[PDB]
């Protein structure tokens, strides 16, 4: 479902819905051994051969890599080369993992271009359930 999030720091791109699944309410929150479904529709304002993905919890306000099943945004629903003023649809999924505390914790999603910059970066708060 369409979340509310916080932009941190969408630099090339410009975010238009950051979808969630299972989120109807929020935080969102799923079991240990669960992945969530993740569709962020967001328009590029720049050209770029590639685009990296990464991911972190931040946990009491430390953060904490988060490991996705494919980091290459070219092989996550992007068809590569990236254009200027095309909007896609990043498309993966994030397990939630044993190692994750039983707690709140913020999902921190980017993607980057050719030069290291954000097409995106958001925020949003998950309940890590055992
Ligand atoms: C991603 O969201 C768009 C709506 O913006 C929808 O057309 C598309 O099917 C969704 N993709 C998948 C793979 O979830």
């Amino acid at each position: 479902e369409p979340v509310k999030f916080k932009d941190c720091g969408s630099w090339v791109g410009v975010i238009k819905e950051v979808n969630v699944s299972p989120c109807p309410t929020q935080p969102c929150k799923l079991h240990r051994g669960q992945s969530y479904s993740v569709n962020v529709t967001f328009t590029s304002n720049t050209q770029s051969q590639s685009s990296k993905a990464v991911v972190h919890g931040i946990v009491m306000g430390i953060p904490v890599p988060f490991p996705i099943p494919e980091s290459d945004g070219c092989k996550s629903g992007i068809r590569c080369p990236i254009e200027k003023d095309k909007t896609y649809n990043y498309v993966n999924k994030l397990p939630v993992k044993n190692e994750y505390p039983s707690i709140k914790v913020v999902v921190e999603w980017e993607l980057t271009d050719d030069k290291n910059q954000r097409f995106f970066c958001w925020q949003i708060p998950i309940e890590v359930e055992a």
